[PDB]
DNA sequence: CCGGCCG
DNA sequence: CGGCCGG
C-alpha cells in the first residue's frame, strides 16, 4: 500500500500556460495544516469552503475561490487522499465528473484526510513537515509571504 | 481519460 | 449546468 509522501508525489495536476492548476496542492497543503492543528479529521464542505476558497484566490491564481474549491474537494478521493461521507447523496453532472455545487451546498458533507494519514501526521510531525515541504518546493517554489501563517504551518515548518 | 475550463 | 479541452 502507497505511502501518504508517495501519495502527494503522484498528484500531478495538468501543466497550462499560467502553470500547474494548484488546487489540489491548495487543500492537501490546508489539510495537512488542519491536522497538525487538531482540527477534527472530517470537516463539513460549508467549513472547508469558507476556509480554503480566500487561500485559493490568494496563492492559487484561481478567480472564484468557492468554484476552485469544489474541484479538488472530490478530486482528492480518486487520488487516494481523500474521504468525502454522504458521496452517494450527492447529484453528479458532467458524466459523473463531480457534485454539483447545488448539492454540496445542500448536503453539506464532511470530508478529510483518511484516517491513517491524519493519525501518521499528527503521530510523527517529521512526516507532515516533508510532506508540506514537499507540496512548497514543487508548487510554491517562491514562496509567498504570508502562505506558512496562512496555511497552518509557520512552526511545523521550523 | 478526467480535472479544471468555458459556451 | 454540463459539454469541452488538452496535459
Amino acid at each position: 500500500p502507497k505511502t501518504f509522501h508517495r501519495r502527494v508525489g503522484d498528484v500531478r495536476p495538468a501543466r497550462r500556460a499560467m502553470g500547474p492548476a494548484l488546487h489540489r496542492p491548495v487543500l492537501l497543503l490546508w489539510a495537512i495544516g488542519q491536522a497538525v492543528a487538531r482540527a477534527p479529521r472530517l470537516q463539513p464542505w460549508s467549513t472547508t469552503r469558507d476556509a480554503v476558497a480566500p487561500l485559493m484566490e490568494k496563492y492559487g491564481q484561481v478567480e472564484d475561490g468557492v468554484d476552485g474549491v469544489r474541484y479538488p474537494f472530490w478530486a482528492l478521493v480518486r487520488d487516494d487522499l481523500w474521504c468525502v461521507e454522504q458521496a452517494e447523496e450527492l447529484t453528479l453532472t458532467s458524466r459523473g465528473r463531480r457534485p454539483t455545487l447545488e448539492s454540496l451546498n445542500a448536503v453539506d458533507p464532511s470530508a478529510g484526510l483518511r484516517e491513517d494519514d491524519y493519525n501518521l501526521l499528527r503521530s510523527q510531525p517529521e512526516a507532515a513537515a516533508s510532506a508540506a515541504a514537499g507540496l512548497i518546493a514543487r508548487y510554491f517554489h517562491l514562496l509567498p509571504a504570508g502562505l506558512l501563517e496562512d496555511f497552518g504551518l509557520h512552526e511545523l515548518l521550523a
